[PDB]
């Protein structure tokens, strides 16, 4: 009855967390457990579902499913083997750390990942996850977790290739500029030209006192949308205070290293 007590652990957990994001999780593990005859399809979600169990962090709880959900999908020929690498290079930057926003941002990172099928967007966001966990300096992963969402979104919302190409030159500007000691404002600010170049505009930056300023014209709501959030995460796992004001099809972002 392994397979059914596989699914008994993810209807304890589903009611130990009230979360959208891990009971949906749960219940894709114990349904891909439940329609295997593999069984070591049923260790690994049987041990996901157990550390799920053990964790007090809620979004290393979600790096744990994701990654068994997509081990069990790579068992049946569903998902690219990339995918699979991602989760587990993320679920092995969050273990090494206590910094909440680096936890995040390798979850942010995996799921942005597993939402395109561009093998050249994975490759690089797979390489970017490997340099981050290559690092000592948890300042560089915080760096590399915001360029590599950046990047993802930029794949998930369907930029050309041409402009992919684009957005990886700024990846990688933006590691060797975090590794040089850019600032944190500096840092967010590369992640704004790497929306702006891939999103096919241009932006004019202001620099007032120790303030950055960013008026972006040109971009559709729905292109804002995009950018905004690789943003606003970006200052997230910066540390850095942002502030937006929209006029007209105007967006300008106010940076202030706080």
């Amino acid at each position: 009855s392994l397979r059914e007590e596989i699914r008994k652990l993810a209807e304890q957990l589903s009611e130990k967390y009230k979360d959208e994001e891990i009971r949906e999780l749960a219940r894709e593990a114990a349904e891909l457990a439940e329609e295997s005859d593999d069984p070591e399809v049923l260790e690994l979600a049987y041990e996901a579902l157990k550390k799920g169990l053990e964790l007090e962090d809620e979004e290393k709880v979600k790096l744990i499913l994701l990654a068994a959900v997509l081990a069990a999908r790579v068992a049946r020929g569903e998902v690219p083997e990339e995918k699979l690498e991602i989760a587990l290079k993320a679920l092995e930057l969050a273990e090494a750390s206590e910094d909440e926003r680096i936890i995040r941002g390798a979850l942010r990172a995996a799921l942005a990942a597993a939402r395109t099928d561009d093998p050249l967007a994975l490759e690089v966001v797979l390489e970017a996850l490997e340099r981050a966990q290559a690092s000592e300096d948890e300042r560089l992963i915080r760096a590399i977790l915001a360029a590599a969402y950046a990047f993802a979104l930029l794949a998930v919302a369907g930029a050309s290739a041409e402009r992919l190409k684009e957005a990886e030159a700024i990846v990688k500007e933006l590691i060797a500029a975090a590794e040089k000691g850019a600032s944190p404002q500096e840092l967010v600010l590369l992640v704004i030209e790497m929306m702006v170049k891939g999103m096919g505009v241009t932006m004019e930056t202001h620099r007032s006192g120790n303030e950055v300023k960013v008026v972006i014209k040109g971009l559709h709501e729905s292109q804002q949308e995009v950018l905004l959030e690789a943003v606003l995460f970006a200052a997230e796992l910066m540390g850095v205070r942002v502030r937006i004001r929209f006029k007209g099809d105007t967006v300008t972002i106010v940076v202030r290293e706080g």
